C-alpha cells in the first residue's frame, strides 16, 4: 500500500507530508496520488527525520527518553489525509502523542475533524485559512504561522498603494483560498476596491477549465489588469500554463498569495507569462543545518527514507540498478557522482516545520516537568499520556524558534509572523528570480518603488474609469458598480455639491472658480460714470440753471404791469414745481435708498401736479378773487394724501430684481399698480386740463401767449401718450422715468418762461 | 459509550438518525448532545425498525436472506456522528454494507468524506446541499430528495411573485443553509431582487447572538419587512424566541425553507410570532401503515429501541416505576392509560425514509439478483459484500416507493421531487395550523393568493424605493446596492431619456407631457388676430384711405389756379411715397417670407427718401420741368443702391430667433446695419432738411404754406429723433415700426394736403 517513514522511540509523533502530488482529476477515485515534490515532500521529510535526531541528541530536551515519528503521506488530498489518519488512530481502537497537521488548509481541516475525536493535538506549519481559528470547533488545532486575514489585510494595501481599484479575483476551490477570498473580498469592497468577478478554480482542473478561466479573465482585459490571486502553486501553475497555451506575453499582473510565495516550480519553464507578479511570502530565514545535513545526503546510505529512491531517480533523470526501486522508465544511468548541491532550493515553510516540531517537543518537555519534576524520565503518571493536558500545556509553551525568535500561541493557536512582499523579475538575459521589494507586519506596509517598476511606466492602473474633477463633470453610475462611472457635466448655474451630485444655489448667486462653492452675484446700480447718465446730469444742472435764471429775472421785474395779470405766486409756484422735477431727475440716479426711494415717489407725485395746477388755476380763472392759490392747493393736498396712502401701503425697501439669473440689479418697491395711481393721478389732471383747454387755447392773450400755451398742451399731452412705451417696452426703467420727467418739465418752460423774459428784456 | 439498537440478520444496514439534540454550546468539547426528539428521532427508529421487519416479512423482496440494521444516534452534530460512522467501519479495520444517511448536510458530508474511503453507499432521506451533487467528491452518495437548487428557484419565484424586493436574507451556518443563500443571492440577484444585507448564525447559538442578530435585522426594518430565511429548524425557533423577548409581534413575514417546513417543534409556544411565514415543504404523503404500527406501541413491551423508555418519560413528563430507567426527575407516575394518539403528528419526511430503506432494499436485491442468478439467496460471489457493484446497482434502480410513484436515480445520484408553499396561518381562536396554499415543480409555481392574504393589504412589500419614475423624477442611485433610488426631477427644458441620464432639448424643442421625446415647440407669427394688429391695420387703411381721396382731388384739379406755385409731379411724388409707405406699412405685418419680406424691406428702405426728397425740391423751388426730377431720381438712384448693396449682403430668409428656449419666433432676415443705413442716410437727410424749413419759416407762399411745412417738418425731425431708441429698446420691432411709419407719414398726410382740401372745401 502506502508506504510509511518510521523511527522507533518511546514516544510516536505522527506526520502528514505532502510527499507526492494531488491525484490528477481523473484518478481520485482511486485516490493514486501522482509524482513526488521535492520541496513539500522531501526535504520537509528529512526536517523532521535530522530534527528529531537533533532533540534526541539533546540532553536538556526530554532527557533519557527517545522521540519517534512515524511520517506519513497526505499526497495534498484531504481523502487521502483521511485514510492516513485512520490508519494513525488504528493503534487507539503504540499510541500517538500528537501529529505535525498537514500542509493544505482544508485537508487540515478534514484531518482535525477526526483527530479531535481521540484528544490527539496536532500542530500545523502552512494552515493558513482563517476557518481553524474557531477553537470552538478546531479545539486541538495550534500553528506557528498567523491566520491570513492579516494576508488579506497585506493584499489589500498593496492594491491601495498602487491605486488599483478595477481588480479582477481568482481563488481555488477549498477552504483556504475560499475564506481568503471572502476576507479580502470583505475588506477591499468596504473600503475603496472593486472586484470585477470573483472566479474560482480547482488545482487539479484540467487545461480546458484554464482555458475558459483565461478567456473570462481577458473578457475585462482593457481595464482589470491586476488578478488578485488567493492561489496555491499549482493553480498559478495552470494559469501561466494557460496564458502560453492561448497566446498572453503577460497583459495581466498576477498578484500572488502565500500558495506562490518565491516557489520556483510554479513559474518553471513559464517565467516569461509571469514577469512582473507580486507575492506575499511568510518570512523564515533559511535554517542553516537543516542545509548542512540534507546536502550530504546519498541515495545509497539513507535507509530510513522509503521516498529518497523515487526522489533521487525523479531529480536526475537515472536509474538505480543496485537498488530496489528500479524504475527502468528513464533511459540513462546515473553515475556515483551526482549531488544534491547543484540547483538546490531549500524552501520558505522550513522554519515552520522544524519551529512546529519544537514547540511539540517543547509542550512534551513542560507536561513531563509539571506533571513528574523530580523524575527525569518516564514518570508512571505520564505514562498513558492524557490528550487534553499535553494540549493545555502546548497552549502555553513559548520557547526560541530556530530562527531566533520566541514562539508564542495566543488565545487561538496562532503565531506571530511579519511578511515579505516578493517580486517576481527579470534581473538578465533568460534570467529570472525573485526579488524582494517589501514588508508587512501589524498594518504597516514597507515598499520601495523602485525595484519594482524601475521606471514610471507601471502597470496600467486598474481603474475602470479615468478621474474627471475638472469643473463641471461629476460622476454617475447607472447599475453596474460603485466603481465604473461615466463622468458628466452639469450646468455652468450649479456647482459641484459632492462627488456624486451637483446642485445649483438660489437665484442671487454663482457657482465660485472651478465650482468648488458658491457666491453671490456682483450686484451694480446706475453707475454715476456713464454715458447716459452724465448726459442727464447734465440735462438736469443745465435746465436748473435756466430756471434759476427764470426766478431770479422774475424777482428783479417784480411788479412789471404787463405780467400783473396773473398770480405773483402762480409764475413761482410753477417754477418751485419744475425746480422739483429737475431735483427728481437728479435724485433718481443714485444708489436706491430707503429714504432716496422715498424721494423719488415724492417727486414723481408732487412736481407734475404743483406745475400743471398753475395751469388749472390759469384756465379757469380767465372765464375769483385770489382764492386760485387755494383750488391750486387742495387739488395739491389731496395729491399728497394719495400719495402718502400708497406710500404707507408701500414702504420704501430696496430689493435686488433678477432680470435673468446671470445678472442681479438692486432697486426699490415701486409697483405697478403704485406708479400707475399718480400716472391715473397725472393723467386725470391732463384731461381736466383739456376739458378748460379749448376757450383758453382759442382765446389769445396780451403777448399772445395763449396759443404758446395750446402748444405746449399739445407737446405735453404728445409726450405723456407716447412715454408708456418707452418706460415699459424697455429693462432701463430709470433712464426712461428720468429723461421723461425731465423733458416734460422743460417743455412747459420753452414756451411760456421764455416769450415772457424775452419780451420783457426787449 | 452510546447505546444502539441492533438487529440480527446477514446482512446488515446502518442507519443515523438525531435521536437526541444538538450538544449545547457549552458541552460540545464534551460531545453530550441534550433532549432527545420525538418526530426526529424515536419516530424515525421506529419506521426503520417496522420497514425492516416488514421487508424481511416479504417473500418477493430479498428472498431467503433477513436484512439486519445497527441503528445509531446523531444528535444532529458532525463531531457525534464521527465518533457513530468510525464505531460503523471498526469490523472493517459483520460488516455494514451501507448506511442510511443522516439529516443534516454538514453532518452528511462529514460521514460521507470517512465512508466513502470504504465504498459504503450512503443514502440521505434529507440532505439537501448542492455540494452532495458532485460526484467527484461524494462518489458513495445517493439521496432520495432533490437537491436545493429547486428550493432557491422556487424561493425566488415566491419572493418575484409579490414584488419582494429589498429582501433581508439570514442563513444558518453549515453546508445546507450556507449553500442555499449562496444560489439565492446568486441566481436572485440575477433577475430583479435584492437583498439588504446576509446575515449568518449556528443554530446552537445562545441567546445573545440572536438578539443581536435580531437588532441587526430591524436595523432595515421600515422597508425590509420580508426575511429569506435558508435556515434549518432550531434556527427559526431561536429567532422566534428572540421576537418574543424584545418584543416584535408581528413586524417580520419569515420566509422559510425545508428546514422549517411544518414542523410543530419551531413555533410551539410561539405562534403569535411567527403567524403569517411563508415556509417550503418537500412534499411526501403519510404512510398510513406506521401510524398503525407506531400508535399500539408501549414501553412495556418495546425492548428492541433502547430510547423508547427516555422518550416515553420525556413525552408524558412522569417516570415509570416499573423500570430500570425510572429517571425519578419527573414528578408523577405514568399510569397505565397514557398512548400515542393523543396530539401525535407524524414528521413531513415519513416517507424519504421509509423510500431510503426500500431503495437500499432493492438495490442489494438487483445486486443479488445480477450476481448469482440461479440461487435464490446468499451466494459466495457476493458473501464478499463489494460497495462497488452494490453502487453500481443503487446508481439503477427503479422501484415503487410508500407514496405510489416511481424512485430513480439520476447520474448524480438525487431523485426528482416537488415542493409544497405551506404558509402559517391562526385558523381560529388561539388555534394555530400549517395551511397549505400552493406547489411547486419544475418552475411551475401555483399559490393561491386568495388564501393567503385574504384581502388587497398583503404584506408591506419589502421595497427600498417607491416607484420614482412618476411624470419628469429621475431615479439615483447611491454608494449601495442600485435598488434605493432616490427622487430627483430635472427641468422642463430637459426631459427624462434615461432614468439614469435625462437630456435636455436642445435648442428650439420642447418635451412632451411624458417628456419623452421633444416636441420642436412650433414657432409663432405675427398675430394677424389681435388688437394691436387690428388698430394697425385700421389705420393703415384710413391713412390710404385719406391718400387716395387726396390723390383723386389732385387729378380732378390738375391745373387749377391755387396749385400752380408747387410743381404738379412733385406734390404728386410725394403723394406717392406717402402711399408707399402706408403700403410698406400694410405689408409690414404678416407671415415673413422671400415673397413678403423682400418688398417689405425694400418698402421701408425707398419710402423715406422718395417723399423727403420730392418735399426739399419744393422748398428749394420755392426758396417747372427743370433739375427738379432728375435730382428726385438720382437721390432715389443712391438710396435703392444701398439698398440693393445691402440686399446682395444680406439676401432675403427667415430665422426663427430664439429669445429664450421658452419660446420660439421667425422673422425675416434683418441685421443692425439692415436698419442703420437707411437710418444714418434719411437722418442726414432729415438734418439737411430741416434747416431748410427753418430758413422757410413763414414766407409769402400759396397762400403761405411755410409755416405749415416748417412746423410739421419740425414734428418730424422730432419724430425721427424719438422712437429710434424704442426700436433699439424694445423687443417688438414690425408693430411698433408700424405704428411708427404710419403715423409719421400721417404727419405728412395734413401739411402738405390739408390746405388744398380746405382751398377746394372753401
Ligand atoms: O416713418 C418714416 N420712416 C422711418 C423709418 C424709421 C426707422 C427707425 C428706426 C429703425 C428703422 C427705421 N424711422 N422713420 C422716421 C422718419 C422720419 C420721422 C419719423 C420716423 C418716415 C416718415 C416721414 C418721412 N418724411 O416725411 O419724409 C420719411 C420717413
Ligand atoms: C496613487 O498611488 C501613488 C502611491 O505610489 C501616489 O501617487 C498616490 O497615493 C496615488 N495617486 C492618485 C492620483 O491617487
Ligand atoms: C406585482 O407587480 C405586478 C407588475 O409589476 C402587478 O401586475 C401586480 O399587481 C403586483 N402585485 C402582485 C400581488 O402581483
Ligand atoms: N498556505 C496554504 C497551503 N499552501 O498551498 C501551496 O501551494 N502552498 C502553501 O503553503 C494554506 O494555508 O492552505
Ligand atoms: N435540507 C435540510 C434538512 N433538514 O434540516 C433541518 O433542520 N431539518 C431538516 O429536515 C438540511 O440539509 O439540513
Amino acid at each position: 500500500r502506502r508506504v510509511v517513514a518510521h523511527m522507533p522511540g518511546d514516544i510516536i509523533i505522527g506526520a502528514l507530508f505532502s510527499v507526492h502530488h494531488q491525484p490528477t482529476v481523473d484518478k481520485v477515485h482511486e485516490r493514486k496520488c501522482g509524482a513526488v515534490r521535492e520541496q513539500y515532500g522531501i526535504q520537509r521529510v528529512e526536517a523532521m527525520l535530522h530534527t528529531l535526531e537533533r532533540i534526541n541528541s539533546d540532553p536538556t530536551l526530554l532527557p533519557n527518553i527517545t522521540l519517534g515519528c512515524e511520517i506519513r503521506d497526505s499526497c495534498w488530498h484531504s481523502a487521502v489525509a483521511l485514510e492516513q489518519s485512520i490508519e494513525f488512530i488504528r493503534d487507539s481502537l503504540k499510541p500517538i502523542v500528537g501529529v505535525i497537521g498537514p500542509g493544505s488548509s482544508s485537508v487540515a481541516i478534514q484531518v482535525q475533524n477526526l483527530l479531535q475525536l481521540f484528544n490527539i493535538p496536532q500542530i500545523a506549519y502552512s494552515a493558513t485559512s482563517m476557518d481553524l481559528s474557531d477553537k470552538t470547533l478546531f479545539k486541538y488545532f495550534m500553528r506557528v504561522v498567523p491566520s491570513d486575514a492579516q494576508q488579506a489585510r497585506a493584499m489589500v494595501d498593496i492594491v491601495k498603494r498602487y491605486n488599483w481599484t478595477y481588480v479582477s479575483a481568482v481563488h481555488t476551490e477549498g477552504n483556504y483560498g475560499e475564506s481568503g477570498m471572502e476576507a479580502f473580498k470583505d475588506m477591499s469592497a468596504k473600503e475603496g476596491i472593486c472586484i470585477a468577478h470573483s472566479y474560482k478554480i480547482y488545482s487539479n482542473a484540467g487545461e480546458q477549465s484554464f482555458d475558459k478561466l483565461l478567456k473570462k479573465l481577458t473578457s475585462h482585459l482593457p481595464k482589470a489588469r491586476v488578478v488578485a490571486c488567493f492561489c496555491e502553486g499549482m493553480t498559478v501553475r495552470g494559469l501561466l500554463m494557460a496564458m502560453r497555451r492561448l497566446g498572453l506575453a503577460g497583459e495581466f499582473l498576477l498578484l500572488g498569495s502565500d500558495g506562490w510565495a518565491d516557489r520556483y516550480d510554479v513559474t518553471d519553464g513559464y517565467q516569461r507569462e509571469a514577469v512582473g507578479g507580486i507575492t506575499i511570502k511568510l518570512q523564515s530565514p533559511d535554517v542553516k543545518w537543516f542545509d548542512d545535513y540534507y546536502l550530504k545526503l546519498r541515495p545509497e546510505t539513507n535507509l530510513r527514507n522509503p521516498w529518497f529512491q523515487e526522489f533521487w531517480q525523479h531529480r536526475f533523470q537515472c536509474r538505480l540498478e543496485g537498488f530496489p526501486q528500479e524504475n527502468s522508465k528513464y533511459n540513462k544511468t546515473c553515475n556515483s557522482s551526482l549531488t544534491l548541491k547543484t540547483h538546490h532550493v531549500q524552501d520558505s515553510k522550513m522554519g515552520f516545520v522544524i519551529n512546529a516540531i519544537y514547540s511539540m517537543a517543547y509542550g512534551l518537555h513542560n507536561m513531563q516537568m509539571s506533571l513528574c519534576p523530580g523524575y527525569a524520565g518516564l514518570c508512571d503518571a505520564m505514562k498513558p499520556i492524557d490528550g487534553r493536558k499535553l494540549l493545555e500545556s502546548l497552549m502555553k509553551t513559548a520557547f526560541t524558534g530556530v530562527s531566533g525568535d520566541t514562539i508564542l500561541f495566543d488565545e487561538n493557536g496562532d503565531s506571530p509572523g511579519r511578511y515579505e512582499i516578493m517580486n517576481f523579475k527579470e534581473m538578465g538575459k533568460d534570467y529570472f528570480d525573485y526579488i524582494n521589494v517589501g514588508s508587512w507586519d501589524n498594518g504597516e506596509l514597507k515598499m520601495d518603488d523602485d525595484e519594482v517598476w524601475s521606471k514610471k511606466s507601471n502597470i496600467i492602473r486598474s481603474v475602470c474609469s479615468e478621474p474627471c474633477e475638472k469643473g463641471q463633470i461629476k460622476v454617475i453610475r447607472k447599475g453596474e458598480v460603485s466603481c465604473c462611472w461615466t463622468c458628466t457635466p452639469c450646468k455652468e448655474n450649479e456647482y459641484v455639491f459632492d462627488e456624486y451630485t451637483c446642485k445649483a444655489c438660489q437665484l442671487g448667486s454663482w457657482p465660485t472658480d472651478d465650482l468648488t462653492g458658491c457666491d453671490l452675484i456682483p450686484v451694480q446700480y446706475l453707475r454715476w460714470g456713464d454715458p447716459e447718465p452724465i448726459a442727464a446730469v447734465v440735462f438736469a444742472c443745465l435746465g436748473l440753471l435756466a430756471t434759476l435764471f427764470v426766478t431770479v429775472v422774475f424777482i428783479i421785474y417784480r411788479d412789471t404791469p404787463v405780467v400783473k395779470s396773473s398770480s405773483r405766486e402762480l409764475c413761482y409756484i410753477i417754477l418751485a414745481g419744475i425746480c422739483l422735477g429737475y431735483l427728481c431727475t437728479f435724485c433718481l440716479i443714485a444708489k436706491p435708498k430707503q429714504i432716496y426711494c422715498y424721494l423719488q415717489r415724492i417727486g414723481i407725485g408732487l412736481s407734475p401736479a404743483m406745475s400743471y395746477s398753475a395751469l388749472v388755476t390759469k384756465t379757469n380763472r380767465i372765464a375769483s378773487a385770489c382764492a386760485q392759490l387755494v383750488i391750486a392747493f387742495i387739488l395739491i393736498c389731496i395729491q399728497l394724501g394719495i400719495i402718502v396712502a400708497l406710500f404707507i401701503m408701500e414702504p420704501p425697501d430696496i430689493m435686488h430684481d433678477y432680470p435673468s439669473i446671470r445678472e442681479v440689479y438692486l432697486i426699490c418697491n415701486t409697483t405697478n399698480l403704485g406708479v400707475v395711481a399718480p400716472l391715473g393721478y397725472n393723467g386725470l389732471l391732463i384731461l381736466a386740463c383739456t376739458f378748460y383747454a379749448f376757450k383758453t387755447r382759442n382765446v389769445p392773450a396780451n403777448f399772445n401767449e395763449a396759443k404758446y400755451i395750446a402748444f405746449a398742451m399739445y407737446t405735453t399731452c404728445i409726450i405723456w401718450l407716447a412715454f408708456v412705451p418707452i418706460y415699459f417696452g424697455s429693462n432701463y426703467k430709470a433712464i426712461t422715468m428720468c429723461f421723461s420727467v425731465s423733458l416734460s418739465a422743460t417743455v412747459l418752460l420753452g414756451c411760456m418762461f421764455v416769450p415772457k423774459v424775452y419780451i420783457i428784456l426787449a
